[PDB]
């Protein structure tokens, strides 16, 4: 299949435990390509726009609250059948019934606290990568 | 004794060859955290412009045309004595003369190619990090 | 009848004879609201992966040659029918097929020259303002 | 003495009424040159670091409340004595006790929504511009 985007953000929780690196091999040794990188703190506003979806959800608040707690690290990844293989590493978004070797199960503490956050689909990655990139952002590799 | 903070340049032989995750780790590892990040292509005069110190030097034009040959990153790394620590774990400019465990050791094929950059002072560092980042945008740590 | 968004560029020409306040203005007389605004140079790179579509055009080198030949200033505008609001004011492409008021009468010189671009239509809009600024960007205001 | 660079930032009250090209047009007049701007929406932490110099000073809140209230132009001028020039053309911070033609007499309502601020010394803007941008975004003229 072709090769596809999808957007990592690295949560305060993994940045404040300085795990970020470690996080970021695990997707390189998987053979997906980081072509886009930055560092922010989202403020309370950025994180409503971003998780737009679950605003009428029920823990909305802790989940933006949680999200904007410290710095964040957003990223673009790219390579083969891209969106299900980030999933794939990632592990289940609950910890405990994660797969031995995935982030979740390596780096997560708890269901909120749970290191790291991907794009759950194709359309889901196109709007999510938008959100936080331009597309002259993204550096796709040529050499 | 104090908390300092130096630059960190991946250059794009390291990237393109997807080894971002695994430098990073090693700066986290050594007790340095990332403080800032983000992935950028470098136009010519941006090359240009933070190599000024050494355009009167004559290779200048090979290391402006190599680091302008596609994408890196740049961060900033804050810790005790971050500058000398940086420069530890990094290793002598020339590869070759570079010992075990080291940056260069590990990712660098030659003088030209050497992987990664770094601040070499306490007075570069804050120029650099000026040159590449807004203060605003440097978050640090409170969690 | 909605409320609508377009991008601004001012191009080199004009910003280089110091008109681009004079250029805001005119957009903000008109009842249309700038609710992004940046000054880049556009690389040699980004050249035009913005005139994607004129790639295989003849002239395709000068027009790109001319916006990254100085800084231009890259705007969002907001407003009710922003897209041929902004076409009106701007006026024709070429400066001297273009209405008494128009910026293109005011500040072009030449057809090439021709002091700034606009979006053509909604669904280009859309596009150019994508490629240049993320969602979070993008401030409408309230107050 | 040469060239010098000061920061404007176009406060919320100006922005939200669309003054933005008029005031900037004022600044082109008067012989300064625009070599950096961006519109941001500034966070609770943004505005309390950017007057950290105020922060013992009673009013500090109120201050704070206001440049959050609403997006923001930030700007960097550059041009001959360029910091003296911004403050003739502002006039004095109190708008009652402005002079005609300037912009605190011409757009601001109140001491606290004075429209418009400015750097007031050589040092205080290297550490104001450093602060917003990076070395590498403020472009200076060629062409």
């Amino acid at each position: 299949m072709a090769l596809q985007r999808t957007l990592s953000i690295i949560k305060p929780d993994a940045v404040s435990k300085n795990v970020i690196g470690e996080i970021l091999t695990r997707f390189e040794k998987a053979g997906l390509r980081v072509v886009a990188a930055k560092m922010v703190q989202l403020s309370e506003r950025e994180a409503g726009g971003f998780y737009a979806e679950h605003k009428e959800r029920p823990f909305f608040k802790d989940l933006v609250s949680f999200m904007t707690s410290g710095p964040v690290v957003v990223q673009v990844l790219e390579g083969e059948d891209a969106i299900a293989k980030n999933r794939e590493l990632m592990g289940a978004t609950d910890p405990k019934k994660a797969d031995a070797g995935t982030i979740r199960a390596d780096f997560a503490v708890s269901i909120d606290e749970n290191a790291v956050h991907g794009s759950d689909s194709e359309a889901s990655a196109a709007r999510e990568i938008a959100y936080f990139f331009a597309a002259t952002e993204v550096c796709e590799r040529i050499r």
